């Protein structure tokens, strides 16, 4: 496991995120959703010029996993994946930028809602998460994960998880106030809400 530190601007938006009284918690599903429909966007995309490129699955899909006993909401879906480059480096290049932009927007009077719109709304999983796990496959790289609580720092390891084919999955590990978030039909209304035009099919289930 190597440990990274984060940069000034992304450590400062985690903790406006962590601290910041805010109780639209719910929207970190939209942006999650969000992200995985973009990551599902760029492999079929690609799949069109290589169909080779689904080799590693053809299934496009976004499921949405509760596990009460772990109180942990996990995202997954067979997008194209984030290779060990995208979670050091190329992630770190965005969160930089993204957040610069996001925290100008705030400080005019922007919503923490409008996240997304600066390409930063996966972060929105610390409003509801005190660790958040990115076990990731892109086609090619190995599988990786990438897990932070915060402090200041992230890790990134080769995963010995079970194998993904492709894909990313998010697993948070969710605040204990906020166990709504494992609950069949707190899921269901949010996904109707924010989500019901997503172009994938998204399967919530159950316990
Ligand atoms: O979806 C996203 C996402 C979306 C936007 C920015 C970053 C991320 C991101 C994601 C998933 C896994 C890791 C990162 C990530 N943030 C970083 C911050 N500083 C250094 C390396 C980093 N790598």
């Amino acid at each position: 496991m190597e440990t990274f530190a984060f940069q000034a601007e992304i450590a400062q938006l985690m903790s406006l995120i962590i601290n910041t009284f805010y109780s639209n918690k719910e929207i970190f599903l939209r942006e999650l959703i969000s992200n995985s429909s973009d990551a599902l966007d760029k492999i079929r995309y690609e799949s069109l010029t290589d169909p080779s490129k689904l080799d590693s699955g053809k299934e496009l899909h976004i499921n949405l996993i509760p596990n009460k006993q772990d109180r942990t909401l996990t995202i997954v879906d067979t997008g194209i994946g984030m290779t060990k480059a995208d979670l050091i480096n190329n992630l770190g290049t965005i969160a930089k930028s993204g957040t610069k932009a996001f925290m100008e927007a705030l400080q005019a009077g922007a919503d923490i809602s409008m996240i997304g719109q600066f390409g930063v709304g996966f972060y929105s999983a610390y409003l509801v998460a005190e660790k958040v796990t990115v076990i990731t496959k892109h086609n090619d790289d190995e599988q990786y994960a990438w897990e932070s609580s915060a402090g200041g720092s992230f890790t990134v390891r080769t995963d010995t998880g079970e194998p993904m084919g492709r894909g990313t999955k998010v697993i948070l590990h969710l605040k204990e106030d906020q166990t709504e978030y494992l609950e069949e039909r707190r899921i269901k209304e949010i996904v109707k809400k924010h989500s019901q035009f997503i172009g994938y099919p998204i399967t919530l289930f159950v316990e």
